[PDB]
DNA sequence: GGGTTTAATTAGGG
DNA sequence: CCCTAATTAAACCC
């Protein structure tokens, strides 16, 4: 099972992206992925991740 | 190495 | 497609 290693950077970006909005529409997406270097699928997927975390931490 | 975090996958909702 | 909760398993880090 392939998993990726976010560098420093992918993991700052994601979660500046995440204070702007917990749901980012298709273009701020594809946006970031082709800022970061990431595909929008593990993008959607660390946001996925990312929200079940912000929720259980109320 | 093992406990914690957390990327990825599964099985469920419309 | 838009998601979720729960789970699985790999990376981080002491």
């Amino acid at each position: 099972r392939y998993r990726t290693t976010f560098t420093s950077f992918q993991l700052e970006e994601l979660e500046k992206a995440f204070s702007r909005t917990h749901y980012p529409d298709v273009f701020t997406r594809e946006e970031l992925a082709m800022k970061i270097g990431l595909t929008e699928a593990r993008i959607q997927v660390w946001f996925q991740n990312r929200r079940a975390k912000w929720r259980k931490q109320e």
